[PDB]
């Protein structure tokens, strides 16, 4: 009932996806603590011993962003708590980032959450994590160096965390939207737009959700002053939920998608939009196939929601 393969896959792993549109990689953490990269170029593949990226202690969260798949950054935690990098771009391959040299300290049960900032071809990043003081930092980087952005406040210890930047076409930068529980175990939004600056107020999204559940999110389609957006959680249903945001409704469409493992980490990428034959969505999690197995959930406009991909590489 298992696979060779399936075994070498952590059980609750972290998990992070990136994308250039149909173009895909997932980063998760086998049972020795290496993070791998299975890939998606018409197939799947990859996933072994032979396509590891770097080492993080055992349990770490994995996050990760990327501009198209030419520069990628993946996000996990030091045996030390600190935060670290490994970084690909087109024509150099994968090295040891700049972020590890920080030694940002963050609360050992933290997550990370990563954007590339939208809608500029410049590099420039923002993660988040949570500091001991449980507060969720914001951690920069602008071409200077990594450096402190905006404390973002309390949030309940051990918090899950998502993030999401576009930018509108009639706006002049990027926007970010990032979401996490609270110390009262609800689930809420935080925003930045160019001329608010962080918004002052928390933007309930759900009412109750488990201790540390895993969020992940996505953002699709910007237009003139619109968004589409997606955030997905574990709820007390052992499911994944997913809270829609579509522009001229707001947050509405709140509900179950999937059957995960207890505890079953997260990943969502995205691509396209209503207006284009799409969106793409695609969901990563543990469902118990194959008792450990990476499985795949998939949205597109030919059939709508289905299981996808039942075992990722290396299963
Ligand atoms: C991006 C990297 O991809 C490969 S190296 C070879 C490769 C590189 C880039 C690829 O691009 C796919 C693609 C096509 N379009 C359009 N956008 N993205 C396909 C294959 C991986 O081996 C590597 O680890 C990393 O994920
Ligand atoms: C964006 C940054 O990438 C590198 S520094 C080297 C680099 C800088 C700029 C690049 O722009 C293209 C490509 C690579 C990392 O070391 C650093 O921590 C950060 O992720
Ligand atoms: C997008 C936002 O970026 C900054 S404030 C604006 C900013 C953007 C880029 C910057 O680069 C260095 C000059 C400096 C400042 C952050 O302080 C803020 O929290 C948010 O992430
Ligand atoms: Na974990």
């Amino acid at each position: 009932m298992s696979t060779p393969g399936a075994q070498q896959v952590l059980f609750r792993t972290g998990i992070a996806a990136v994308n250039s549109t149909n173009h895909l990689r997932v980063y998760f953490q086998d049972v020795y603590g290496s993070i791998r990269e299975s890939l998606y170029e018409g197939s799947w593949a990859n996933g072994t011993e032979k396509n590891v990226i770097g080492n993080a202690k055992l349990g770490s969260p994995v996050a990760a962003t990327s501009k198209e798949l030419k520069h990628i950054r993946v996000y996990t935690l030091t045996e030390g708590n600190t935060l670290q990098e490994f970084a690909y771009d087109s024509g150099t391959g994968w090295y040891n980032g700049g972020l590890g040299g920080a030694k940002f300290q963050v609360a050992p049960y933290s997550c990370i959450a990563a954007v590339f900032l939208a809608g500029t071809d410049a590099l420039q990043l923002r993660i988040y994590a949570q500091k001991p003081d449980n507060t969720i930092q914001e951690y920069m980087w602008n071409g200077d160096g990594w450096k402190e952005g905006t404390n973002l406040g309390g949030a309940l210890p051990g918090t899950g965390i998502g993030a999401t930047s576009f930018r509108y076409t009639d706006y002049n930068g990027p926007s970010i939207r990032i979401w996490f529980q609270t110390d009262d175990l609800k689930l809420v939004q935080r925003a930045y737009d160019p001329h608010k600056g962080w918004y002052p107020d928390l933007v309930t999204i759900f009412d109750r959700a488990p201790p540390r559940t895993a969020i992940a999110a996505t953002s699709f389609g910007a237009g003139n002053s619109s968004i589409y957006m997606r955030i997905y959680f574990v709820n007390s249903d052992n499911t994944i939920w997913q809270v829609c945001w579509d522009h001229g409704k707001g947050y509405h469409d709140k509900g179950t998608i999937t059957p995960v493992i207890q505890g079953s980490e997260v990943a969502i990428i995205s691509w396209g939009s209503f207006a284009n034959n799409g969106p793409d969505l695609r969901l990563y999690f543990q469902n118990g196939t194959y008792i450990s197995a990476v499985s795949e959930w998939v949205w597109n406009r030919a059939h709508g929601s289905q299981l996808g991909r039942s075992a990722l590489p290396p299963a």
